[PDB]
């Protein structure tokens, strides 16, 4: 299809579209991303990743066309620790993605510690909301929470300061527009706190024509729930 | 997902997200539901059926919510005959349905011989585009080519009178209000000659919570084309 979208205004427990991986799964009528115990609090060493089941068709090489869309969701997260880790991220990969060997910690579940910075391994378009910054273990982190735009590589090509508010939902719009091919960010708190951030990408020489959608979260020896509340998600083919 | 819609305004051959069962298969831009040769001509005995990958959820007993929903498409039929048969047909039903043994010809590829009347040994909602109606073998129908709209069973609770017209394209508006319980068929060929039926039916006492949706068409002795040009689907749970 050329155009295809979805909402979950909720996560029921009687899911059919999702694909878990990892230690994700719902409770409450939220994904929870990230291993929790009996109690519903935060443990360590765990990754998760949820995918819609349907594939995006993000671009078309016979007829040249490249997909606007438009991803939208809320998500809090929740530590006893001072220190919660390791962050959530939304991203694009090709169909067959599953957690990488070795994937914990502050790789997000998403790259290979062997390539996690080697732009040409990977194939990868996400939008982290990164807890964990320890300069001697997450080097490639500005120090200090921050939202980064990573294309195939866990150092962001960009990144902008960012507040962890515990327990606090963030809503979070991602749109991409062919035409630009402007990648933008719009974050906000329920105060109306907002952060913003963009960063220009072909996405034809990053990601396969066809590709999933979904969110990944992790914690390593550092903890904390990575809930994902809401979601929905357009896209359409365009011609550029 | 509690809303969830697609749009395919044509069938590139490079499909993702669609079951093909039988003899379906896409070429030209579009879905040949029915086996052809190789000079592009239909051929008897055939079946073959499209469902969309992801299953749709058309209601909820958790919330009391039913969805509503909208089909749009397009086919066209083809027969060097000018006896062609047997139908194509629009249809909603469980995640697993595949095409039962002998569905062949009349049955449209959606019931068996053996229960083929029988209510209460379907699980099934159509739409059917009906051109053959020989009282010999299709003792079910009226004596007309007909749309009708079936419940578990090939014989329509209702039908009407409807007019083949070799390789014109018909389009077509199928749509279900959770509210007053109708379903509603709405179709036009191009020069405006416009059809309706609607019939009420509580979905939830005939179909599963979630289902999947697609098409079907078959062809018996006699034969013709069935040609799915274009589909779009949208269909939202709403509180009644
Ligand atoms: O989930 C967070 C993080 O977890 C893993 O990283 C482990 C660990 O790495 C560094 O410390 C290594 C080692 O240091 C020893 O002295 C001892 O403490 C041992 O237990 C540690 O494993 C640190 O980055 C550490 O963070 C903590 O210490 C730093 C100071 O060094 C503080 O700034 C920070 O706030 C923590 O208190 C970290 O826990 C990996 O999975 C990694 O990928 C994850 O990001
Ligand atoms: O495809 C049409 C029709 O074919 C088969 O039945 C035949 C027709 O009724 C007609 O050709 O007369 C034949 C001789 O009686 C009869 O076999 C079946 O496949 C039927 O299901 C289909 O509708
Ligand atoms: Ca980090
Ligand atoms: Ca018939
Ligand atoms: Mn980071
Ligand atoms: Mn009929």
């Amino acid at each position: 299809q050329d155009s295809l979208s979805f909402g979950f205004p909720t996560f029921p427990s009687d899911q059919k579209n999702l694909i878990f991986q990892g230690d994700a799964q719902i409770k409450n009528n939220a994904v929870q991303l990230t291993k929790t115990d009996s109690n519903g609090n935060p443990v360590a060493s765990t990754v998760g990743r949820i995918l819609f089941s349907a594939q995006v068709h993000l671009w078309e090489k016979s007829s040249s066309r490249v997909a606007n869309f438009q991803s939208q969701f809320s998500f809090s997260l929740k530590s006893p620790l001072s220190n919660g880790a390791d962050g959530i991220a939304f991203f694009i990969a090709p169909p067959d993605t599953t957690i990488p060997s070795g994937s914990g910690g502050g790789l997000l579940g998403l790259f290979a510690p062997g390539t996690a910075q080697n732009t040409s391994a990977n194939q990868v378009i996400a939008v982290e909301f990164d807890t964990f910054y320890a300069q001697d273990s997450n080097t490639w982190d500005p120090n200090y929470p921050h939202i980064g735009i990573d294309v195939n590589s866990i150092r962001s090509v960009k990144t902008v300061k960012w507040d962890r508010r515990d327990g606090q939902s963030l809503n979070v719009l991602v749109t991409f527009n062919p035409s630009t091919r402007n990648l933008d960010v719009v974050a906000t708190y329920s105060d109306g706190t907002r952060y913003e951030v963009s960063y220009e990408v072909d996405v034809r020489s990053v990601l396969p024509e066809w590709v999933r959608v979904g969110f990944s979260a992790a914690s390593g020896e550092q903890y904390q729930t990575h809930t994902l509340e809401s979601w929905s998600f357009t896209s359409t083919l365009l011609y550029t």
